[PDB]
């Protein structure tokens, strides 16, 4: 369990991030949600998680494309929740196109959110975690942080950058009660159609779910994973095995 | 929880294997212990786990150096336990020496146990798991299954082979409710301790059988249904640099 | 030999880049040098290679921290040299500090040059190489593009990013007579902490490696990394 | 010395090394025929090379067989064979070449693994496993010879459209390309290239 602990999950207003925030809340961790979408639906999710799990849940609408806003999210989490034990850097965006046709604006945006926000979040969290003698940085990368796919140059580059940054984070904090790891998901979600689309990269022909990724984050945040650091955990149904 | 499931752990009469068997027993899984040791000591361990965790625990001392003995362990597990949901290939041995001075005897011994045993054990279990529509093969490799160190060629070669074998197992079982992964541990066990770990383990802290047991429990969980054909490094940063 | 071929090497005014530009010139390739340092020395180098190897050697001092400038380097290279067969993205900088103490300005500068310049240069070169039906993109990453070291977050992240970008480049050009690879050097001048051989890597060796990747013997070597680190990544 | 150089890649590498002016010692089924499936023969072919050739500077372990079948149907017979040659031979060959090279103060061990020494494919458990084994063995060899003038590396080839599934380049790799690669690895430019792999797979492992 994670009672008494505080977890900040970027881009948790929906999808994978919400699945992770939910799983952590279910372990008794207080949560700080983040991301965009419909404000009423967001408040419903925030209020609902707090009630369903008996934990404190706040919403911070910080725009992660801005370095200072990312750092502010972490520092405010500490001010309001009293500490920060788990930081899940999850928010990300995508754009497909040949390298020569890839807009510089899109390249910069993907690098800023998918990679630099990991830097800014981590930088702000580390001083608190070191003083706490406890920390868990969980970066949601991708199978594309380990291998490549055509037409996703910026995304692949940024995700590879995250895996490398994660390793450095682990080395700088080794032995200080802090670990840093990167979860690398395969595809996340007519049955014939689905299996056909997954056939290309995902051998299991099964989609990875937000609940499964949430369970993986919960494991990394547990004491059993105290010595799991600077590594990647592939949840890709065999994507990278071949 | 793993109530109603049966887990076979090779080389579990002590150390890491026992740590894994214990964590699995704590989740409610019936256990099949394996390995060598003192009859009384082993029985104390076996009876103790069964009583403490309220599950059935069998002990099979099959010598895993022989391929038929390995498959026999699995068959005997299904025969006596009724099924096999989880197989943890853990048994292993080591021998240090330069390549030109590495006894061929030792080379063949390390490969037979550290690698071929995984093949034999896996072959025997798959038929049952495929029929059940569920299975978890957890191979305990090592950091040396990903990187290397001087004077341990057979060990490193075997461990690498295990990683490769794990991926194939995963590919052949994809989507059939069966996963296969390899846990790659770093140093497993104050100033001296740190000095000894300083060379390979950044954390300067040992990995524990309990932690590896918790890692096996995670891999056997439903949250890990889509984690297959990969490695989980529990090395305190060993492989990050 | 690379007679009739044009190679552009970023950051070739010294160290590794110069070692690679030189090695490629010795193979008959025309060269476009780039980078900073002393102007008089740069001219001596440029004229010296052209005369000593009998090839056209040009100098373009484009500041590669600027995307448009990188694209301009390649386009002007096609204008003045007539073609571009080899693109060696080598230019890079470094900064060391704990992540929490790492200046945002340094993180941005390292990503801009060490990673984004590889994108801009590749983006500009591809249209030409595809039309030509030939191309060789060689990115100089680092052992830090495969593993990490404490206090070098921006550098390690950027190098890893380069390794990944190289893989995508290879896949988008697969089979079009174009290959994209990354050379990952170890230390280049206690060396025992990272490099087992206890021997530094040299610009000459790296140059020789670039020549091979540029040769036809490596026509099917693409989307991979070639470690020249004396055992760094082995352990 | 180039094992399994009686044809295919082994011959391609053998050839390429010839065009460079290095005395060659062929093998398979000077010339030798030692059965590499026997650690006895393998170790012999090496020492027999330094005997009749005067010395050994480049050892290329290329011998290897294949067999496909689900793991549970994979004959223990085949498994042991694929392992015996595809992997154990590299240990025997290398074990017999090190004392010589170390004394010579120079050496180039070139193991011919496969893309299957880095990734895997269904129904090739024994081959994939021995290949990964080669990669690991190659790395240990380097660490034990680091700074002694000897390097150990592994070439991991792809297919040598029916390759659409594994090779995006959709083009086969050739024995000469592999030969040139071997030539390069033997080059003085590869003095610091040790303990690593070189993938020649048209982008196989990149995705
Ligand atoms: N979808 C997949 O199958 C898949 C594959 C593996 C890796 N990934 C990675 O998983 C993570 C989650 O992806 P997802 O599929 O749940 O996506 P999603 O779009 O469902 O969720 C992204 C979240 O990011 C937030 N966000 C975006 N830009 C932001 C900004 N500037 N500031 C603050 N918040 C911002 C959104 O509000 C949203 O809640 C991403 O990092 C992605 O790259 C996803
Ligand atoms: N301890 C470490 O630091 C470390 C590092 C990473 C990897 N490893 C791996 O961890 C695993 C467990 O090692 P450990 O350190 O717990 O050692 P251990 O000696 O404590 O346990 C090994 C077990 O294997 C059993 N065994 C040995 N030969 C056998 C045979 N022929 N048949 C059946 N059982 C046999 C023994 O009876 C024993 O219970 C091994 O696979 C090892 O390679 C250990
Ligand atoms: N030990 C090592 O030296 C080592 C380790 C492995 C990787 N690396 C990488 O090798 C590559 C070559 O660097 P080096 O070690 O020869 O160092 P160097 O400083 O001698 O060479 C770097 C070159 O980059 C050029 N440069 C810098 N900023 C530029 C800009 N804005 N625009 C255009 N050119 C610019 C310089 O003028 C110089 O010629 C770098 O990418 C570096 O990160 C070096
Ligand atoms: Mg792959
Ligand atoms: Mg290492």
């Amino acid at each position: 369990m994670l009672k008494g602990k505080v977890a900040v999950v970027t881009g948790s207003t929906s999808g994978i991030g919400l699945g992770i925030a939910t799983a952590l809340a279910a372990q008794g961790a207080d949560i700080v949600l983040n991301g965009f979408g419909d404000a009423a639906e967001i408040e419903k999710v925030r209020a609902g998680l707090a009630a369903q799990h008996g934990v404190k849940v706040l919403y911070d609408g910080a725009d992660l494309s801005k370095g200072e806003a990312v750092r502010g999210l972490v520092d405010n989490a500490v001010r309001q929740m009293g500490r920060i034990d788990i930081l899940v850097n999850n928010a990300g965006i995508q754009h497909t196109a040949l390298i020569e046709d890839f807009p510089t604006e899109k390249w910069d945006a993907i690098l800023a959110l998918n990679l630099s926000a990991v830097f800014h979040g981590t930088a702000a969290a580390l001083p608190h975690m070191k003083k706490q003698g406890f920390g868990r940085i969980i970066n949601i990368a991708s199978a594309h942080g380990l291998v490549a796919s055509a037409n996703k140059s910026a995304y692949v580059a940024a995700k590879h950058g995250v895996v490398g940054f994660t390793k450095v984070t682990a080395l700088e904090t080794a032995g200080q009660g802090i670990t840093a790891n990167a979860i690398c998901p395969g595809w996340v979600r007519q049955e014939t159609a689905a299996r056909e689309l997954l056939s290309e990269k995902q051998p299991s022909l099964q989609f990875v779910t937000p609940e499964q990724l949430g369970g993986t984050a919960v494991f990394l945040a547990s004491d059993a994973a105290a010595q799991i650091t600077g590594t990647t955990v592939s949840v890709d149904g065999g994507w990278t095995a071949r």
